[PDB]
């Protein structure tokens, strides 16, 4: 259990936050990432709509069975495909989504063509408000009336768990990334601590439960940024990749993480099912804790 | 990181226990079980050895490969075939093993056929000392001048974890299973809380922790019969069930836990790459922890 108590955010009805085993896992796939087969010119987004619309429908239908919400990560890598992404998923399914990319013009760009919308407002996550964030970017999110960004507090000059108050709070002469979020008008912090390697994921585990301890805000970070380059593990093939990412991608949890990005859709069906079974175990420990579920959509109640 | 100053066997080469981090997982992969194919006969113990060594040669290449030390679990429904399987295991592999059987008449028989043995004494560990215990069953294991027992504390009469410590260190006019085994002769205990159900393998790991947390003895469990008996799951098949699996078997370890009884031994070849990636994301922590790694054969510097 944490002492702070835990902010838990309803993003479009999607709850992201809480006591370990209060709410389920938020479990956010990526679509239109970098090398996605159904994009076939990721500058105009030329990408496959039945192919998309199928990954989104089977992303509802394994959310359906295990009780894990979604939130979609949106990749693209110019302003003109991230946008048209963007139209596509507000179109094709109810659930928030992050607005993503490497590249922070990207997603400015991008935010000029949404514009204030109370859609975006709704349903769009600034994916993120990094240790490098620029004025015009802040500007960019306000000017689209933004309330719910990714807090990335990554630092290589923070690579201590307990360093990540540093990076929110701010240190010294530098504004931290909540200032800067909540100049840019953001009221709902998602952080991420980041993620380097596969090793590295226990220390970004043990800031998320700094996070919680001190801060309350809703903690998860990207175990998939290593996985898929693992290829002594993904060159063996089935099943032995999947229980590898299995164990990467469950681990945050186990250590009371409240959302992952597990990577390409395509992974949904096993990645769905392994953080149900992880999920159901935690918030059974709930009936010694004595911590009540926030909701009866839960993989405990749901995967027996 | 545990309480108690922790207790680290040495089992004929075998470290398991310590604290998080400190020693890799030991896997412990079952063979001769009921319904194991390789069996053309388990009243007479008779069994195809090509295959058998075969699985015993592919668990040293696994541990070989991750770093995670091995025990054999082997199984027998009668004296006869549980006497000529530990003669068999004794001769083609290096390992310790688990002298095993849901009967207490069989392990005694077994064991009795086996006599006064300095290797046996080495390798083999009693499976187990648990509710049913008999004076008998102590006096035989005494009389073999066995050193380790798994200590099981599975009963319907102890569901919650403090019930099944109640079990171990003994209440009102119970002894308990570690003083029980300590009548035995027996120095080293590998205590199993028992898994009830895939979900409760959370209490289980909780048991685990309170036996870490006030004893110091190494803790682990056997999961694979609950995952096995989890119809919704194992129904969906190839990689479901390995993922879900790898969830349910990792759980533990991910609280500090010492040791798993994976199920089949055919089921190392995924089961060894979901628990070195575990081992290997908590040993990164052990700067976060005050741990030392105490042998350089760990998953952490292996499998990467
Ligand atoms: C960098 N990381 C990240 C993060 O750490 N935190 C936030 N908030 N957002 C993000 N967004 C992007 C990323 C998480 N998503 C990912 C991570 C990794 C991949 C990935 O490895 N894709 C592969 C190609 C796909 C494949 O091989 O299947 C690649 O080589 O790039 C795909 C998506
Ligand atoms: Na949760
Ligand atoms: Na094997």
């Amino acid at each position: 259990k944490f002492t702070a108590q835990q902010h838990v955010y309803d993003i479009n009805g999607v709850k992201v936050g809480g006591q370990p085993g209060e709410y389920p896992t938020v479990l956010i796939g990526s679509i239109f990432y970098r090398g996605h087969k159904i994009v076939s010119d990721g500058q105009k987004g030329i990408f496959d709509k039945d192919a998309a619309k199928a990954l989104l429908d089977q992303e509802a239908e394994l959310s359906a069975e295990t009780g894990n919400p979604f939130i979609i990560d949106v990749l693209g890598e110019s302003v003109e495909a991230l946008t048209k992404y963007v139209e596509f998923i507000l179109e094709n399914t109810t659930a928030p989504f992050l607005l993503d990319s490497i590249s922070p013009d990207v997603r400015v760009g991008a935010l000029k063509n949404l514009g204030k919308d109370p859609e975006i407002q709704k349903r769009l996550i600034y994916n993120s408000i990094e240790e490098h964030y620029t004025e015009e970017e802040l500007a960019a999110i306000k000017e689209a009336g933004l309330k719910t960004a990714v807090i990335l507090a990554f630092s290589k000059k923070a690579l201590k768990p307990n360093a990540r108050i540093d990076l929110l709070q701010g240190k010294d002469d530098k504004e931290g990334l909540i200032a800067a979020a909540k100049r840019a008008g953001i009221e709902q912090f998602l952080v991420d601590p980041g993620v380097l390697d596969v090793a590295s994921n226990s220390w970004t585990t043990e800031a998320i439960n700094v996070v919680k301890e001190q801060f309350g805000y809703p903690g998860g970070c990207a175990p998939s940024n290593a996985v898929y380059l693992w290829k002594k593990m993904r060159s063996k093939g089935t099943p032995f990749f999947e229980v590898a990412g299995a164990a990467v991608f469950t681990y945050p949890i186990t250590q009371g993480a409240d959302f992952i990005l597990y990577g390409p859709m395509m992974n949904a069906p096993w990645v769905y099912r392994a953080i149900a079974t992880t999920d159901a175990m935690i918030a059974y420990n709930n009936k010694l804790t004595g911590v009540k579920m926030g909701t009866t959509e839960h993989p405990l109640l749901k995967i027996f």
